[PDB]
């Protein structure tokens, strides 16, 4: 049983593998409150999974809310840039709030279909903190470990070949050269260089959650070098409390045969839908008919070209290259048909095959190129993409001139100019320990909300009317738009033009923390300025 | 029949007020999570340990899992009583335990630093 779960280990090229039969949110916040302490700040994509959201707000965590590039053509966000990451620890360390960082916890694979570099992001975070811990929410990437371009870029295969590169005298020369040319270089500056990990100092921890049925159990893949020391107990606390007992033979158990699944005959059917996803592609890109109407976004449009750099070249982006995107995430792009994602999945595709649509754009819809695709759902996609090719076709010469100026406003209306995307805004002063900082206190926010006394509800024109009249206006619980579904307002995070702009032109399926015809849940003045009052009167009390 | 080992008061150095009873055992679970601030002290010496005048306060839940109930929670203060229900019983699914390394404990440091800080607190928030 225990060598079984070795088995499994070695299928994922994992040290220690664990399975949550509680679904991948229960194993997401095993993780997180096994790493994370009360105060422990903790770096996180804003887009990940809500599931992240809560862990943090459970374990008391101090989350620095990292950012995504904007894609404002397509309306989505496209992941974090490395960039990004390292200045936010650099800022952090002015402040000298630097030690207190536990984990960076990105994901993998956005919901888009970006894929991060996790060997890259490892070795420059790690010159920065380089007792840092790693969370890659695999959800998304879990299949995507049969094919060897991808493998590459997986969190357990990165991380075994970091450590790997870590113990390599080579690399200690290697390091020495590169110290020895970065000499007088004043550390904030470091953003605008590659980083290397000290050889010593640095230990790398990282922790991978897996979907099973993906490739309700999940799966918790551990590769740390200090789990038997700093984690292991913590690790069987935070199991037996989220889940019914601690790791033990019946966990392992169901193991055995999953494992047989997936390492005798799982791998083949994720290279057949690569395969399939691949051929799809080229199909709608050079198809003379679909061509028209339909495009597949690739690289060159989700990635802008700040973050870029035959078989080896493809081989080579997808080792070296910062963000490259994964074949069977597929992104259908219509805006020149000049209908709605939303409207194109109503009546034309929705699901009639081993293909699903997750979310529908203003000028898209994502496709994912499940386990279940078989030749024939690339037929049936080319097929309805061709049916409709030709009657938009037919209707555009037989279109007049007012028909024609009404499909290019169409086309104008959702292609052109799109809302701005919503980005993190900031931290209300009152539930920041540290004002220099831009790390919040989620836990007292959420709690801090239950007060009804505290808490009022306002409108969508009213929320203007106050940002107009400069009152400030705190959220106060997670709002949640399920189109991706990943939080928009999170406990305490003050509301910007930007968000009720957002939020006051949604009709997506579901909404939670939201009652539209209702309100929203938004901190009162006093309650905000009574909170603010306390939190100066906590910081000066250590200096009386 | 050995007398059943009845709670045994919060530690001092985790109970936000020391004339009630009741504790803060989220300090004292997280508190225990550090490496510096955890000892193991074997059962055989807990009662020797006990008669010099060490308050042994534990950091873990020790929930034997047949009873299913949780003999010792984080700050508790280990009592005679529970030392001898712990050695006598031997069921192999205890969570949070463990009679080979040692029944883990705050180190008297760890401790005394604790309550220190915990009295300043009481004291400032008091004024």
């Amino acid at each position: 049983i225990k060598t079984a779960m070795d088995k499994a280990a070695v299928t994922w090229n994992a040290n220690q593998t664990y399975f949550v039969t509680n679904g991948t949110s229960t194993a997401n916040k095993i993780v997180v409150q096994a790493l994370t302490r009360p105060g422990d700040i903790v770096l996180i994509d804003r887009n990940c999974h809500k599931s992240h959201h809560y862990g943090l707000v459970l374990a008391g965590a101090y989350p620095m809310y990292l950012d995504a590039y904007p894609l404002p053509q397509y309306a989505i966000y496209g992941a974090v840039p490395l960039r990004t990451i390292k200045q936010a620890l650099l800022d952090l360390e002015a402040a000298g709030q630097l030690h207190r960082v536990r984990m960076l916890l990105l994901t993998n694979c956005t919901f888009d279909g970006v894929v991060y570099n996790p060997r890259r992001v490892m070795e420059e975070v790690l010159a920065i903190k380089p007792d840092i811990c790693f969370l890659w929410d695999e959800a998304w990437y879990a299949f995507a470990t049969a094919v060897p371009w991808a493998r590459q870029r997986t969190a357990m295969i990165a991380a075994e070949r970091l450590e790997q590169m870590l113990s390599t005298a080579e690399y200690a020369e290697e390091y020495r050269n590169w110290c020895a040319s970065m000499d007088g270089v004043d550390r904030s500056e470091w953003v605008d260089h590659r980083l290397l990990p000290d050889p010593n100092r640095a230990r790398v921890r990282v922790y991978a959650t897996h979907s099973t049925h993906k490739s309700q159990a999940s799966m918790i893949h551990v590769r740390d070098q200090d789990f038997k020391a700093l984690t292991r107990d913590a690790f069987g606390e935070a199991f037996l409390t989220h889940t019914s007992t601690s790791p033990n033979q019946q966990l392992l158990a169901s193991l055995d045969l999953a494992r047989r699944q997936v390492d005798i005959e799982g791998f083949e059917l994720v290279r057949h839908v690569y395969n399939m996803a691949l051929v799809f592609r080229h199909r709608v890109r050079k198809d003379r008919l679909i061509s028209k109407w339909f495009r597949i976004l690739d690289e060159s449009d989700l990635v802008p070209d700040a973050f870029r750099s035959a078989l080896a070249d493809w081989n080579e982006a997808w080792r070296s290259d910062q963000f490259v995107l994964d074949p069977t995430r597929l992104t259908l792009f219509i805006g020149a048909t000049g209908m709605n994602g939303y409207d194109f999945r109503e009546k034309i595709l929705m699901e009639r095959f081993g293909i699903q649509i997750n979310k529908t754009s203003i000028n898209s819809v994502l496709l994912i190129f499940t386990i279940g695709v078989t030749w024939s759902s690339v037929h049936y996609l080319l097929d309805v993409l061709r049916r409709v090719a030709i009657d938009l076709d037919r209707s555009q010469k037989a279109a007049s001139g007012a028909d024609l100026a009404l499909h290019r406003r169409h086309v104008e209306e959702i292609t052109q100019d799109l809302p701005h995307l919503p980005d993190f805004s900031e931290f209300d002063l009152a539930f920041r320990p540290d004002d220099a900082s831009s790390f919040g206190d989620m836990r007292s926010a959420f709690y801090a909300g239950y007060e009804e006394a505290d808490r009022e509800y306002v409108q969508i024109g009213l929320a203007g009317r106050r940002l107009a009249e400069g009152k400030t206006l705190v959220s106060t619980t997670f709002v949640v738009p399920y189109p991706p579904g990943f939080p928009v307002l999170v406990p305490g995070q003050l509301v910007s033009k930007e968000i009720i702009y957002f939020l006051a032109q949604l009709d997506v399926k579901e909404i939670h923390g939201y009652n539209p015809d209702l309100g929203l849940s938004v901190f009162t003045q006093a309650a905000l300025a009574r909170m603010e009052a306390a939190r100066n009167a906590v910081a000066t009390v250590g200096a009386a």
